[PDB]
């Protein structure tokens, strides 16, 4: 399967998955129709489906005008059946969905949105994270917890380490500044930071990243750790999902 990302809006990523095989295309959280029909028509293809991570406008805002323009069907979460434009098909947590005889796992990824899904595609060892997991971070808490955000997060992590991350969202240049201002000795960091300014400073994408590279650099996934904690003043008894929630706000407010 080739995924090709398609900027969207201002910092947005849509992708547009090619099967092989068969030609059948899907595009993944189509912010604005134009960008996925400018290229679907330089590939002179048609759009077969639609699938959403989450309800954001952001993410769903193309669907109803790509839907009539091409009949693509619509796949997004059972639990946000009535917020997903133009949804289809409503899927479930842990549900087994067929893009053209390619499996993709559902995995229910509450904590930005209650609602919020992430689709891996073992196949092609890919997750798309929505805004649950970007590079260096994850996503605001506007409706879940950060227990919920945590978890979320441990699912995406438990994927084998070469998994490739596609995320919502350009956001892993500020990202890393954060990261740093709470994590300066850690090298693996030191390295990715700077390659990622060297990527967005001749306007190229930092996505995919990969589970290795998260669990090595993204505070989020690493809220145990001794100098992230002293930093934020964070307890050493605190557990995990209450040092998230401290590193959250703390980056909201940065
Ligand atoms: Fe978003
Ligand atoms: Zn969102």
């Amino acid at each position: 399967m080739q995924i090709e990302l398609v900027p969207c809006l201002k910092d947005n990523y849509a992708y547009i998955l090619h099967d092989e095989d068969t030609g059948t295309v899907g595009v993944v959280d189509p912010s604005e129709a134009e960008p996925i029909i400018d290229s679907l028509k330089r590939s002179g293809r048609n759009l077969t489906y639609i699938l959403n991570t989450h309800h954001h406008y952001d993410h769903t805002g193309g669907n109803l005008e790509l839907k009539d323009r091409y009949g693509a069907k619509v796949i997004g979460s059972a639990m946000d059946k009535d917020r997903i434009p133009g949804i289809d098909m409503a899927l479930k947590d842990g549900d087994k969905w067929m893009f053209a005889g390619h499996e993709v796992h559902v995995m229910d990824t509450p904590g930005h949105t209650k609602g919020h899904i992430s689709l891996y595609f073992p196949g092609s060892r890919a997750i798309f994270t929505g805004d649950t997991m970007f590079s260096l971070s994850c996503g605001k808490l506007f409706e879940g917890t950060p227990k919920q955000m945590l978890a979320s997060l441990q699912k995406i992590t438990s994927l084998p380490d070469d998994t490739s991350i596609y995320c919502g969202h350009e956001y892993t240049l500020s990202n890393s500044k954060f990261a740093l201002s709470l994590e300066p000795n850690n090298e693996v960091l030191q390295s990715y930071a700077a390659h990622v300014a060297e990527l967005r400073s001749k306007k190229l994408p930092t996505i995919p990243t990969t589970v290795k590279m998260e669990k090595a650099c993204n505070p989020f996934l690493r809220s145990s750790n001794t100098d992230i904690r002293r930093a934020l003043r964070i307890p050493e008894a605190a557990d995990e999902a209450e040092a998230l929630g401290i590193i959250r706000k703390a980056k909201d407010d940065f």
